[PDB]
DNA sequence: GCCG
DNA sequence: CAGTAAT
DNA sequence: CGGCAGTACTG
């Protein structure tokens, strides 16, 4: 339960109005500071108080404090007017800051003056077309009857094949934004060639109605995000995120397309203060690093059977998917 | 924005 | 390459 | 000061 609701509602206004306008690391400074405040076990009360959590810093102790004494933030009064038409340019799929930025400067302010007048990448022009379903959740068990027709169509031509819904499903949760199946062989070579198989098999029982991301011309394709629909009335269009990867790479991928986001970055992010790196690939030790934490020496790879083995060789208590929101 |  | 995306 | 994760397509 969030026991600082009237600070948190207030700061995420102007986290979301930092992310639209590119400012990404003033943005994710407040999203850490945010979650730290909905985790925490009670009303914070005073600045004090404030600045003792890990995450929050004298800036935000300030912004904190000024809620609480005034219920308002002087920050917002002045947000500039055209963040709400940024939000909605980069809530279309394929279009971020840089093109939400261009398209309001060219004197774009609807969702209609995109449609008519803006420039659209492929990509972006099939975000337009589903835009509504794509700000949508689907039902846990909807995610279960696209994996399963994922799977069907895939052991239907190779039936070791390995499949496994990741996410937000995996970790439990009640509503899913996409679907994220995960696809390997335990027999290290057979996992080769088939993105080709699994999408024309899908295409011919019409389930994907748009392709976003998918190269299909090498047979090298790492990842299929596109858009299906279940058959029968009722139904809406929701996205569907593949990957398919080695047997030996298996954990590693489990762990990276199960998140969360947070989760895998905060998990990279201890692995790189140990000299090791950690990828949806694999984990590597002995990485070489420059003065920036840039990589200039590659390392070695480390076996990973399992999630636990990714968790134990980075010195961390093992977590089951629920427990990694954050 | 936070923090080492 | 810059932009956008996956978690 | 300056890093803030590590990857894969698109055009
Ligand atoms: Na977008
Ligand atoms: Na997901």
């Amino acid at each position: 339960t969030n026991h600082n609701l009237h600070i948190t509602e207030k700061l995420e206004v102007l986290a979301k109005a930092y992310s639209v306008q590119g400012d990404k690391w003033r943005a994710l400074g407040y999203a850490k500071a945010i979650n730290a405040l909905k985790s925490f076990h009670k009303p914070v009360t005073s600045y004090q108080e404030a600045c003792s959590i890990p995450g929050i810093g004298k800036r935000m102790a300030e912004k904190i404090i000024e809620i609480l004494e005034s219920g308002h933030l002087r920050k917002l009064d002045h947000i500039s007017e055209s963040v709400p038409v940024l939000e909605l340019f980069s809530n279309i799929w394929g279009a971020g800051t840089k093109t939400a930025q261009m398209w309001y400067q060219q004197g774009f302010r609807s969702l209609e003056d995109i449609r008519s007048q803006a420039s659209l990448t492929t990509q972006q022009a099939i975000g337009l077309k589903h835009y509504s379903d794509f700000l949508e959740r689907m039902p846990r068990e909807e995610a279960t009857e696209i994996e399963q027709t994922v799977q069907k169509a895939a052991q239907a031509f190779n039936s070791g094949l390995l499949c496994v819904a990741c996410g937000s499903y995996r970790r439990g949760k009640a509503t899913c934004g996409d679907v994220d199946v995960l696809i390997t062989h335990p027999d290290g070579r057979s996992h080769r060639g088939i993105f080709s198989r699994l999408l024309d098999s899908l295409r011919q029982e019409g389930f994907l109605t748009d392709d976003l991301v998918s190269q299909e011309e090498n047979g090298q394709q790492q990842k299929y995000l596109g858009v299906c629909r279940l058959p029968g009335p009722g139904r809406r269009h929701r996205r569907l995120d593949i990957i398919v990867v080695p047997y030996s790479e298996f954990a590693c991928a489990l762990l990276y397309f199960t998140g969360s986001a947070h989760f895998n970055r905060s998990m990279r992010a201890l692995a790189k203060t140990k000299g090791m790196s950690l990828s949806e690939h694999a984990l590597s030790t002995a990485v070489v690093r420059n003065t920036h934490g840039c990589k200039v020496g590659p390392g070695r790879v480390l076996p990973t059977p399992t999630e636990k083995d990714v968790f134990r060789l980075l010195g961390l208590p093992y977590r089951e998917p629920a427990e990694r929101d954050w």
